[PDB]
């Protein structure tokens, strides 16, 4: 008996986010169907046994969540629950489009009523501190929403679609500024630099989001995200050195969300003839970083 | 004989954007005009008053209006002047057009002139102090380059109306990131948290602005905001029970401008046939919440 | 023998940047190519000569460079030796192709490694404090990829260049806010002072660029981009008797790039039937003031 660390849900999301990213490859290439159902079905299962996980912990060991979600920086991890949720939803919409969009809307409003409870206390202040600006905020704020906007979009809901990614796209550049200021000035403890990891995410999360409600169109908008997303990328790549300093391990699952937003976003882009080499790129790059991080993963396994 | 506080202005203000947005609502049902013209004189009248008597402020009261001015903080609410004269000339442009051209550009002008002044008087440092990053700053920044973006669209510049626009949104995204990681450490004390209302506006006025000189179209980025928008809205009501720990008061109006901008906007949603279920909530909210505060205001009166 | 000053890059920078301003009115009034041809030649020499100095101070001063370089403040100005050697590309073209895409490739890549190295590594902590937060960092940040943008799109790398436009972009404005948070607070000392001129550069650049990579074509963002660059400018204008208040000095320089960018953008909107009296105003002022800096250069070097 032990209570699930809530970031361990980041595995079953990245993985779920890559099944959808293979997904879109599905009429350029057939056998992606089969990868990315394999990738689905794994992810599932994974966000079952966590679920269920979950649930014994706020029975058995709630004042555990209690502190989390009271806690000005641990509350964001609480957030990948709902996330996880929503992307299951949409893999399960292939096969169940009735109990997909059940999970979509869980999730859905789960995320939004979380948001509004604890992201918004937060501005009474007084509990929140400089040192609290973490790159997890991201998750509540930013992730969330647009996770939400393109389940939304798969269940034709568009127009709703686009108030959450709108949501998500100016929460994500008001909140940036101040995370970026923080880490040039204050250098985060290695115990949390993993999630240094989540700081690829907004502008990859961001196009996949956009290209998933205005109907895979790579226009401007999608352009200049990815033109941010990949100097972040190749910020991160340079400072890996430094995320690691003290060893690698199971918190690099941080890096997973961009990476599959990323693969995800190269389907679009490559479908749409738009820097189809930097596409495949993209695309081979996310998948033998998320093979390295599965890899490492059955490791700690057969190590207990 | 007393000093009128300048953020009375508050009151015709957000009148005065109210009318505008039942104005907008002739065309799909004709008594809409009647409320429009009722409250729009209304809010001229409380307008002239309010003029007058910062008339006789500035003429027996010039220290306090000089302090005000040079304050950091306190300078905002002077912004309010020009934006409520434009507001009163956008709505005496149905009747009269030769003397609402004359107001929107005194208006125009004299924000333009006053940000010019005091904004950038603000970039030499020393005077201004972590503690001065308040709700109010968005006033001479934001929304009065919002006001007179639409208010030349009105008059037909177009063009000229988007440079204010752009100068009001970009000055929004560069301000906010700042002012919610402010309120995140340092808890607003009772005597200013009813400014919080005024974190409702930008996102509304912005769009409302926007579709006053798009020709109402709802597009892209209209749907970006107003989900922006509602994310806000719901922080707030979160927030509410906070803001009035100490009372319900006056200042209460600082939510005014917001709530007028969301029910204007909702009519161009109506319009465009986009979300006209959460389009009719807006209206209804935002006139019910508006209706609250003229009761309230109507009640300190009617107790001196 | 001396090290050569890194800032000095700025003047061939802004003479550059004019040049391009000046021949893309070639088509609407020839006599146009030959002030464009004179400014693009002089700009070349003196990178020329500039280039020799500094490669002269990497074998004989290298220490000072090294300096500069690990300095969280100082490194940026390294990013105007790139930036000019893409503007001097650009020039070039007119007459060679061929060399014109070498300098523009060495200075892509040398950017973007530059910022790859030094703009991430502040993000470890603890060498950049509060007091860092500089126009400076636009450099490396803003400007340099916004050069690579307008430069790629010149060579027909028009997708290419939009990833570089919005590597800027979004940095821009995800840097802006605790630039100008910083400035309020914190009075930046009269030796630095003129580099509050850098200020004036990232909306104007900005539209600069991005009308170079989408034909030109005057659109909405594009309005936006000019009405937030105009607001910046009337800023700054209030506040030059501050910046100068020390004297007039060789810094000023530091405004040249806003301002010749002001002047590219106005043949775009000229072109385009967009604000054409507005676009005549800001292309004669920056030509004039840019003049004025010719003229006072000419001076300080009359007198050693
Ligand atoms: C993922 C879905 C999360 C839903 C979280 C439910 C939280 C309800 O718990 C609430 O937390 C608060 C907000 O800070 C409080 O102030 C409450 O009164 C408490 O009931
Ligand atoms: C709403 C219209 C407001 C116009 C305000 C006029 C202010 C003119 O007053 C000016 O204030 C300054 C700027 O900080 C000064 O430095 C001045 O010299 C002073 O004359
Ligand atoms: C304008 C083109 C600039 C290229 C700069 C080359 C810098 C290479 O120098 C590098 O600087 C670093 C990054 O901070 C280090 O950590 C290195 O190991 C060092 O080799
Ligand atoms: C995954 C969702 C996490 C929910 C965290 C619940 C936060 C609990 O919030 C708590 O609820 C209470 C009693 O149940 C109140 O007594 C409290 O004082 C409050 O701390
Ligand atoms: C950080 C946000 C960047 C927003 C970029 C929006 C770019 C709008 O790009 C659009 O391109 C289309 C091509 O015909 C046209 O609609 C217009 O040229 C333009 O509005
Ligand atoms: C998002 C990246 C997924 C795209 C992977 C595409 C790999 C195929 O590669 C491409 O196949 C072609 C036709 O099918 C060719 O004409 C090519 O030149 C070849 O590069
Ligand atoms: C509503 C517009 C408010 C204008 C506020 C005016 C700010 C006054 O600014 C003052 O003006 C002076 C004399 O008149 C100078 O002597 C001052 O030192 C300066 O404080
Ligand atoms: C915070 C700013 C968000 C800017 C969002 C801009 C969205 C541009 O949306 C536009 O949609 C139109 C539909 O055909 C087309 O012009 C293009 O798809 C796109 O440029
Ligand atoms: C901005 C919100 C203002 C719109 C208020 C509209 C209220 C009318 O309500 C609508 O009337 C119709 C036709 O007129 C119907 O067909 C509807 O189903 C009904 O909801
Ligand atoms: C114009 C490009 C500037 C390059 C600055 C180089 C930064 C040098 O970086 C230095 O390089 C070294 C040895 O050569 C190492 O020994 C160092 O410790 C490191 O400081
Ligand atoms: C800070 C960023 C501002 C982004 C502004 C983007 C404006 C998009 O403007 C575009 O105008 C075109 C006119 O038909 C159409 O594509 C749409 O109306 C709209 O998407
Ligand atoms: C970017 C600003 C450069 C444009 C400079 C244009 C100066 C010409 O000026 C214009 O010339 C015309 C026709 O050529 C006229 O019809 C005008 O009314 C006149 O203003």
């Amino acid at each position: 008996p032990f209570p699930l660390p809530t970031g361990y849900f980041g595995i079953p999301l990245g993985l779920a986010a890559l099944s959808l990213a293979w997904f879109h490859l599905e009429n350029l290439f057939p056998a992606a169907r089969m990868v990315s159902d394999v990738l689905g079905i794994v992810a599932s299962a994974v966000w079952i046994l966590f679920i269920l996980m979950y649930a014994y912990k706020l029975r058995y060991y709630f004042e555990e969540v209690r502190a989390e979600y009271h806690s000005p920086v641990r509350f964001s991890f609480i957030a990948l629950i709902p996330i996880t949720t929503m992307l299951v939803g949409d893999i399960l919409y292939r096969w169940n489009p009735l109990i997909a969009e059940v999970l979509i809307w869980i999730g859905t409003i789960g995320q939004l009523l979380f948001s509004t409870l604890r992201v918004s206390e937060l501005w009474q202040g007084g509990v929140f501190e400089q040192k609290s600006t973490h790159p997890s905020f991201y998750l509540p704020a930013v992730a969330a929403n647009f996770t939400s906007a393109s389940s939304l979009a798969l269940l034709g809901y568009h127009d709703l679609g686009y108030l959450f990614f709108g949501a998500g796209m100016i929460a994500w550049i008001i909140f940036e500024p101040v995370l970026l200021q923080h880490l040039r000035i204050s250098s985060l403890e290695p115990q949390f630099r993993a999630t240094m990891g989540i700081v690829l995410a907004p502008a990859f999360v961001c196009v996949s989001a956009y290209l998933s409600i205005n109907h895979g169109e790579v226009d401007t908008l999608a352009k200049i995200l990815w033109g941010y997303g990949f100097l972040q990328l190749f910020f991160l790549l340079r400072l890996f050195p430094w995320i690691v300093e003290k060893g690698l391990n199971i918190g690099l699952w941080a890096f997973s969300f961009g990476l599959a937003s990323m693969a995800n976003s190269a389907t679009a882009f490559y479908h749409g003839n738009v820097l189809q080499g930097v596409s495949i790129f993209a695309f081979v790059f996310s998948n033998v970083m998320i093979g390295l991080l599965v890899l490492m993963t059955i490791y700690k396994l057969t190590k207990g």
